């Protein structure tokens, strides 16, 4: 067993594992919650003895207890070329507000009066062991698994209200994560995964993680010199070309009624409906 | 449910802190018989506790972060009018925001460990705001009602990592030990007006920063209201609201920075005091802070 998930309504999710047929099996008999500490027991469990889940439940964020999210800026060489930007010599880092975390298929709500909402399919890395000044040679051994991410962005809030990108990155619902935490033995080389994203069934982003400027090991090593990564932390590693902001002749942005569909090889798929802003009340996402 | 305010704290070694309240004589009183931990959800029961009945805490225990469960830290850039004048910077038309990585959180008097090869370490005394109720597109008129209390903060900064390794400030703000918070979570009825509090920070006994929150450009209510349109603030979240003039980076004729052996001492009216000793980098191993 190498694909883990969390299923059910928000705030009520249960731990699960994806069997060889693609069905969810309930892990509640083995571990109470899918946390990083629970991975060893969930990885050792006998799948054929776990009950099948009924009712076609919602996928939640596949790991409970993500403490913070570190985000990487320009990190695809073919993206740098398409934007006519220089190759960064060290990775741009910014924080992806934890309150943006959402389920993989959950509704994406555009911010108030937003006309610059944008998509960013990204490889997410979930840390398994504390990363504090870790060498590049040892970095990948600190990884618990990989996840599919959409780094949803508001380009006006990101770039036209100051120099700090996080202002356009932390909105409610702007970090769909999942549906699977896939352990490294199943993922293989994280630097050979096909990546894609469509909007309304029209392909917008195509790439492969081989063209990352800083690979996952380089990113973990660098980040750990500035910000300690603890088990459960998520790092989102940048996006290939094809974001709406870069479309020619004119940029293309998200609008109400759009449907985003994205996937990364071995990490499953996401589908989000995009809705216009409304006041989301006392809802606590994640 | 009285309207006189409270000074809450957490006391003990790391990972073993207990909930406390400060009495009028400055003693710590043990709250463990009333609530098991000093969380936001615990505040209701904690504020109704009769201080005179609680045990005196003996000895001089370490103060921890005064509230458990801070989920994230939102930080403001330039936000004191006198700082804008001393730096000859424009008065902002909207607040600069960045995120202070949660792993920088530390107790109020805990050692500050400089990152590797740091010669640009710097101090920033700030008024911290702990959120008590969810803030989502909240108006200025209702913002302060969402506040659980106020805390003293040092927004410790590595100016080279902050500004000379790219444009994103968080890279020089998230280092281990770079957000000492405390010693007290002070509820609004005790603080009074948050926009009339004296602020200071000394380094090795020499006064570096002097100010008063009356010169804030965006007041606390305006900051909460603005931030809440871009990022939802949940109970327990911390917002650090900027710093008065006198940071080391701004000293004339030459900037002055932290070095191993330096002592930072800071305070804000009604919020207590902090003291941090500064150390050269070492590998902190598997230690967890906060
Ligand atoms: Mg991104
Ligand atoms: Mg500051």
């Amino acid at each position: 067993g190498s694909k883990f998930c969390r299923f059910g309504q928000r705030g009520q999710e249960k731990p699960g594992i994806i069997d060889a047929d693609g069905n969810i099996r309930d892990l509640s008999g083995v571990v109470p919650e899918l946390t990083i500490d629970a991975l060893a027991a969930a990885k050792g469990a006998d799948i054929a003895l776990l009950p099948l889940v009924e009712g076609e439940p919602r996928y939640g964020v596949p790991v409970k207890g993500i403490g913070k999210i570190v985000a990487i800026g320009l990190n695809y060489e073919d993206h740098a070329i398409e934007s006519n930007l220089p190759i960064p010599t060290e990775p741009m880092m910014f924080m992806k507000a934890l309150s943006s975390l959402n389920g993989p298929n959950d509704e994406v709500v555009l911010p108030k009066n937003s006309t610059h909402g944008d998509w960013e399919v990204e490889l997410g890395v979930v840390i398994g062991e504390t990363c504090r000044f870790v060498s590049e040679d040892e970095a990948l051994s600190k990884v618990a698994g990989y996840v599919l991410v959409n780094d949803v962005s508001e380009r006006f809030n990101q770039k036209q209200r100051g120099t700090q990108w996080s202002k356009g990155k932390g909105h409610d619902t702007f970090c769909p994560v999942g549906p699977w935490l896939v352990t490294p033995d199943e993922v293989g080389d994280p630097q050979d995964l096909d990546v894609h994203l469509d909007v309304n069934g029209e392909r917008m982003q195509t790439g492969n993680t081989k063209t990352m400027i800083f690979n996952v090991a380089q990113l973990i090593s660098y980040v750990s010199e500035y910000i300690t990564l603890y088990p459960g932390d998520l790092m989102i590693t940048g996006t290939p070309p094809g974001v709406g902001e870069g479309k020619k002749p004119q940029a293309i942005y998200l609008k109400a009624g759009d449907v985003m569909e994205l996937g990364i090889e071995k990490l499953g798929t996401q589908r989000q409906q995009v809705s216009e802003w409304r006041h989301l009340g006392d809802e606590v996402f994640g």
